[PDB]
């Protein structure tokens, strides 16, 4: 198995968005627009995200970081349905923090305290923006 990149393409303008928010050890989080989606992500309130979703922050170089994750079939299937872009979620994927975002993870010793996915709705032109172009 490999870790495929979840590329920027998956964040389509106009549509709602799932924000990955990461709380490092220290206390002001780190916010990454994870995936644009047609409908909000609600999990069975029985369960929590950690059950289905595991992330690891590693350095990619002297100055950059990536976030790796492993997604269990349920969430995988759940995200793929919700996605605006055509079913882009594999079991093993990674995404690339930028030079800006990286600094934080480096300074935090890569040590994640907690994380969540969070639904962010659309803005005032959204409807018009998503249908245009």
């Amino acid at each position: 198995h490999s870790y495929v990149e979840l590329k920027d393409k998956v964040i389509v303008p106009g549509w709602p968005t799932l924000m990955l928010e990461i709380d490092f050890v220290g206390g002001q989080f780190l916010n990454i627009p994870f995936l644009s989606v047609k409908e909000p992500l609600q999990l069975p309130a029985e369960k929590k995200l950690t059950d289905y979703f595991t992330i690891d922050v590693e350095p990619a170089g002297h100055s950059l970081v990536n976030i790796y994750f492993q997604i269990d079939d349920f969430l995988l299937l759940t995200l793929n349905s919700l996605s605006v872009y055509k079913n882009p979620i594999r079991k093993y994927m990674f995404l690339r923090l930028n030079k800006e975002q990286s600094k934080w993870a480096i300074n935090a010793a890569f040590n994640v305290f907690s994380y969540r996915l969070r639904n962010i709705g659309v803005g005032p032109l959204g409807p018009d923006i998503r249908s245009s172009g």
